[PDB]
């Protein structure tokens, strides 16, 4: 019964090895989660910045493209998605200049760029020098007013 | 034997301790592998996307290379890997007006661009659009109809 | 009781098989927390290279387009955020040459180009070429001293 | 001392528990090992593919650059770095035709094209192609000879 109690006792020893044994798997695996989270919002952080200068790199091709009176090409948004498919594809100047004005905003959100709720009248040349439409019959084209 | 029972208990509620740590453990790794997994997703988004504008920009610098009647260059995949080296490569558009059917089926796969089975009339011509065959004679020249 | 000590013995080996499996997590979560902590290392060098590529084609994209008398775009940080937004910015050569000279240095760090501390006579040209104003032009004028 | 039995044998049955589950921990972290391993391994993937991008981007803009007698800019090796700093930053054609063949070979070895090592007739215009040096003149110049 001696020998009962001392091996008793070593096994509440035994105990308390496995319990911080125990302690150092719990926060371990905390800060395993922890940069898990990190790493995640890092990644999510790499997505945004690649689609914007996607974004980015498409459009001041289409720039260039627009010197030769060569036509343009769609543009994808500030997300990556293509736009709604419902929404026109985008070819010259008159093609945005015939829009409608929800359509004009729901654009410039596609976009990023932050426009006026009053001032109509910058609509069309800001989403213009969003997309590219650059060449001198680009700016010396007058844009319509809306209906 | 009473401390005997009374240790027997403590035992048990340590029992109690060890156990609900040991559910800590469990639940906490399956939110690592589940952010793990999401993760995953995640990074595959990303390369899809990288390689994706990485065949964009290509097309668009050999679409403005093509106005100085200088040769173009090969195009990455949609999944990166450079063509089957037994395709041909590509340099001028009677390449391409030479190059048999089911070869132009493999090339628009190898551009994500959709074709209809009938309509052979619009492969040759989308196909350039793709790689970036654009200059004033890539307008004027017609192709040929195959064998 | 011989009973109770066999089956005491049974479970210090039951013990031991505990320990070493504990152990086996012990080291499993080290090496975890290693290839976690490299991965990081390596995300950030990814992080790093992508804003970098950033500055690079958005400078020689303002180079071309300078060949046209077109006006320039703003530039990247050499850490990704758009400069200080009480910095002005930037669209022809007179604008730097008009600029203060802290601003000079300001900008010089934003593009991660070294200059000399005694050396004004070609921050502004360094500048320059770090954005991309190229043209002949840009060649042809002459800087105007500080005040 | 009845109740003391049963009471062991429940202990036993709880170690099976806790045995199985411990188990489940292992096997659960050998997964999430190898799948940590294969990311690892996807991602060197991806910097690899980034890196090689930024080199062709590189060379075929400075290829645009060059039908407009404008410099060229260096460009990045097919690992990222900048290229030995004591290695001649390179500017046209003639630059090259100084270069010391031993040098010649590195510079090769920097952009991941193969030649030959006995036919040097071909590493001038190989590397020119590599870089960009592109030009109606760039065709109708003649190498010289090493020494």
């Amino acid at each position: 019964m001696g020998e009962w109690k001392k091996a008793r006792e070593e096994d509440k020893e035994w105990r308390k090895s496995t319990d911080e044994r125990l302690e150092n798997l719990l926060n371990i695996v905390r800060e395993i989660l922890d940069v898990q989270r990190d790493m995640r919002n890092d990644l999510s952080n790499l997505t945004r910045k690649v689609d914007r200068m996607d974004m980015r790199l498409s459009r001041n091709n289409n720039m260039i493209m627009r010197s030769f009176r060569q036509p343009i090409t769609e543009v994808p948004f500030f997300n990556g998605d293509i736009p709604d498919p419902n929404l026109p594809r985008i070819t010259r100047i008159e093609d945005i200049d015939s829009l409608s004005e929800e359509n004009c905003t729901r654009y410039l959100k596609g976009y990023g760029v932050s426009y006026d709720e009053n001032d109509q009248s910058l609509w069309k040349r800001q989403l213009a020098k969003a997309v590219g439409l650059t060449a001198a019959y680009d700016a010396s084209y007058t844009f319509s007013p809306f209906s």
